[PDB]
């Protein structure tokens, strides 16, 4: 019975040629007795093979580490598992590595130090790279509402207040910063308007000090009204 089963199972071995699979077919045509043995041996090149595929197709890896683990593995064909999971390990950190080091809204200490921890200790790569996102983008917030042109400090050092104690709110606290924004500029660029009278002026400034949610469409408005009384 075992004839039966080895053979289909070494006809049915995915990562193998037909050369080697019909050579160990041949072998088991010339002593059956070998039967346990030939299969045994037969599936030992396949998940050793399959792994060269494996490694072969690793993107955060260089060719010295991949063939290094290829001559590594050839050389001890029985720990290809270990050395694979250990190879999808070092994918890892790579990866996380580079994500780390192209961060732009970090400086050399946030850098050098996420990466230290890197180095030390590979196993919270996955977390040091999430609050370094989350942290890329909490700063470039930082940064946007730390040169919208258009508010007093007073409201600069609010919203930065108010995100310095809430992270997880940054990009509402944001895009509301810049749409006040938004609003007081449209409003200085009212009252710098030349050619209106101060009628039309005095009603802008009230209906907009009501309802800012036009206000992109009432300076429109504004400056049609400014081309057509010039």
């Amino acid at each position: 019975k075992e004839q039966q089963n080895a053979f289909y199972e070494i006809l049915h071995l995915p990562n193998l040629n037909e050369e080697q699979r019909n050579a160990f077919i041949q072998s088991l045509k010339d002593d059956p007795s070998q039967s346990a043995n030939l299969l045994a041996e037969a599936k030992k090149l396949n998940e050793q093979q399959a792994a060269f595929y494996e490694i072969l197709s690793l993107p955060n890896l260089n060719e010295e580490q991949r063939n290094a683990f290829i001559q590594s593995l050839k050389d001890d064909p029985s720990q290809s598992a270990n050395l694979l999971a250990e190879a999808k390990k070092l994918n890892e950190q790579q990866a996380a590595f580079y994500e780390i080091l192209h961060l732009p809204n970090l400086n050399e200490e946030q850098r050098n130090a996420f990466i230290q921890s890197l180095k030390d200790d590979p196993s919270q790569s996955a977390n040091l790279l999430a609050e370094a996102k989350k942290l890329n983008e909490q700063q470039a917030a930082f940064y946007e509402i730390l040169h919208l042109p258009n508010l007093n400090e007073e409201q600069r050092n609010a919203f930065i207040q108010s995100l310095k104690d809430d992270p997880s709110q940054s990009a509402n606290l944001l895009a509301e910063a810049k749409k006040l924004n938004e609003q007081q500029a449209a409003f200085y660029e009212i009252l710098h308007l030349p050619n209106l009278n101060e009628e039309q002026r005095n009603a802008f400034i009230q209906s907009l000090k009501d309802d800012p949610s036009q206000s992109a469409n009432l300076l429109a408005e504004a400056k049609k009204l400014n081309d057509a009384q010039a």
